[PDB]
C-alpha cells in the first residue's frame, strides 16, 4: 500500500495554533478533498477534534493510545500496526496529521502531499524536518489566490528519489 502525508504548511512548517489552522483556505481543503476521495483518512485524536466532524466519502481512522475511545461514523486504531492491519487491503492512504502522528509513520512514508503557504503565521505545532534529498518532485500546482484565499501557496507532491547504484 502507498503511504502518503497530507500536509499543509506554512514557511516554517507550521501546521496548527492553538488547534486549529492559523489560515483559511477553502481552495485548499476542497483539494485536499479531491486528492484523498475513496481513500482512508489517517489522524490523531487531537486533529480529528480539531475538525468537528467525520469527512465523508472516506474511512476516517483515528490513531489515539486509549483503548477506550471511540466516535460515530469512525474507526479507531492504537499503533502503527493496527492502522496497518486495518487498512490491510487499501491502495494508498493519507496520513492527514498530528505533528506525532507524521513521526510514527515517518518510516514508512512514500509520498508527500505538500501545500506550502508563503506566509509566516503564529503557531505550536509543526511538520518534522525532512531530508528532502531523498525526495523527487513529480508535481507542482500554485494555488488558487482570491477574496476567500487571502494567501500564495503552492501544491507540491513528492516521491521517493530512486538513487544509481555505484
Ligand atoms: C470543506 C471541504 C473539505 C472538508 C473535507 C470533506 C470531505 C473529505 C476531506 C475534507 C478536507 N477537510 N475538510 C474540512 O472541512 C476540514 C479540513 C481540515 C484539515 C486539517 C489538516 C490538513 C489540512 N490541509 C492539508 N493539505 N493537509 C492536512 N493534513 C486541519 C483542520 O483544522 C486543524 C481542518 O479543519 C479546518
Ligand atoms: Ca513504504
Amino acid at each position: 500500500m502507498i503511504v502518503s502525508f497530507m500536509v499543509a504548511m506554512d514557511e516554517n512548517r507550521v501546521i496548527g495554533k492553538d488547534n486549529n489552522l492559523p489560515w483559511r483556505l477553502p481552495s485548499e481543503l476542497q483539494y485536499v478533498k479531491k486528492t484523498t476521495m475513496g481513500h482512508p483518512l489517517i489522524m490523531g485524536r487531537k486533529n480529528y477534534e480539531a475538525i468537528g466532524r467525520p469527512l465523508p466519502g472516506r474511512r476516517n481512522i483515528i490513531v489515539t493510545r486509549n483503548e477506550g475511545y471511540h466516535v460515530e461514523g469512525c474507526e479507531v486504531a492504537h499503533s502503527v500496526e493496527e492502522v496497518f492491519e486495518l487498512c490491510k487491503n487499501e491502495e494508498e492512504i493519507f496520513i492527514f496529521g498530528g505533528a506525532q502522528i507524521y513521526d510514527l509513520f515517518l518510516p514508512y512514508v512514500d509520498k508527500l502531499y505538500i501545500t506550502k503557504i508563503h506566509h509566516a503565521f503564529e503557531g505550536d505545532t509543526f511538520f518534522p524536518e525532512m531530508d528532502m534529498t531523498n525526495w523527487k518532485e513529480v508535481f507542482v500546482e500554485k494555488g488558487l489566490t482570491d477574496e476567500k484565499n487571502p494567501y500564495t501557496y503552492y501544491y507540491h507532491v513528492y516521491e521517493k528519489q530512486q538513487l544509481v547504484p555505484r
